[PDB]
């Protein structure tokens, strides 16, 4: 692990504070602007959709990325939520109600057992079974997110290979001739997250970032600051 | 099927001639600028890399998208070919020697049986087992490319689901907040190809295009013209 404080200028430039963690898979080396915060644990919020999806697929709660999760007829503030969804759109729009239903069907016992099998964060599901990742006891750090993602990337998690391939497909965020990003956003009213990885032709760079997010004003910063770090390190052009 | 000659404006504006074929999956309806050229069969060239990959995966000739195909040590004109590759980079840079090796390992008998099971084009693999898609007997039309691709999209081809998911991952070309394109380019001395699909939140649009390609100058037009048509049809912004 190497600390590079020069990344802090990207945060300063945006009147923000946070951590970016990068892992170079080929070199097995990590880099971050703040080693201490890199190892501090926070509520995952919607980044929890990654393990939740995996578990739901492995248990058959979700069949595949095409199955329709019918809208439950309750109108909610976020317009995109008020419609039918599949795994791809549910991830893309972070549709909380669909995942809450998943969590209820999974149940606390299977949920707790799976997170333990995954070595996921503090592995604590205390609170409501359908909301612990938003306001309950579970915590994970940026470095822990990287460890978890590395296992997912290599199909090493304790679910089927098929479930893992499907979730990586659903994580697809951006792709062009230069790179591919597979990732998940999250935010909880105190912290904003972006975790995932960048696929290059001959390497993979895992990333996990979080930042203080007093208002939702700055949500776009999660990707922007990360990309500035990626640009500075020449990972993307 | 519906003919839209207005699309010809995009070809002529580039001093070009060709066909674009679109299929709206939800509505089960197709659109083309030239109904007859849509059904004209040509050598598939590198678009054959899609069935070739599926077969190699299903037979274990390829383990997965990470397996290294070591460079055989012969230097060829295209700089990107002269290195080790995996399925992702082999597709991205259309690395013919790797696929030629796959074809030799698959062998004529299994190749022929699989293309028949695929209902692929004219199913004719004469003569050279490692070059028939470049100079041999096989011919496929833009509409036939679409039929094959629709089966691949739904995991309905007669190979494992896993094989189909891996090849679709390897087809990934472009992705953003508005769309995902999975596709494969091809070109022989005479014609250039682009075939694949556009994933939207609530629909999939299949496409297959081919155009006259007297020089390799114009290869960029395969994507550009196709995108102008997608833009016109309001499929992408
Ligand atoms: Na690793
Ligand atoms: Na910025
Ligand atoms: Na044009």
């Amino acid at each position: 692990w190497q600390e590079n404080k020069s990344w802090n200028a990207h945060f300063t430039e945006h009147k923000s504070q946070g951590v970016v963690v990068l892992w170079n898979e080929n070199k097995q080396q990590g880099f971050t602007n703040n080693l201490k915060r890199a190892n501090q644990a926070f509520l995952p919020a919607s980044t929890f959709k990654i393990p939740n999806s995996l578990i739901a697929l492995d248990l058959g709660v979700v069949k595949d990325e095409h199955q329709v999760f019918k809208w439950d007829g309750q109108t909610r503030d976020i317009a995109t939520w008020n419609r039918d969804h599949n795994l791809i759109t549910a991830m893309k729009y972070s549709v909380v109600p669909v995942y809450q239903e998943f969590a209820r069907q999974i149940g606390e016992a299977r949920m707790s057992k799976m997170l333990h099998a995954f070595d996921y964060g503090n592995e604590d599901i205390s609170g409501n079974v359908d909301s612990f990742w938003l306001d309950g006891g579970i915590r994970i750090s940026a470095t822990e997110q990287i460890s978890f993602l590395r296992k997912l990337y290599h199909n090493k998690l304790h679910v089927s290979e098929r479930s893992q391939r499907i979730v990586k497909q659903a994580m697809l965020t951006e792709a062009n001739g230069d790179y591919i990003i597979r990732a998940k956003t999250g935010y909880d009213t105190k912290i904003g997250w972006w975790v995932g990885w960048v696929e290059l032709d001959d390497n993979v760079w895992f990333f996990a970032m979080n930042m203080d997010m007093p208002t939702s004003d700055g949500l776009g910063l999660r990707q922007a600051i990360t990309k500035e770090v990626l640009k500075q390190e020449k990972i993307i052009p």
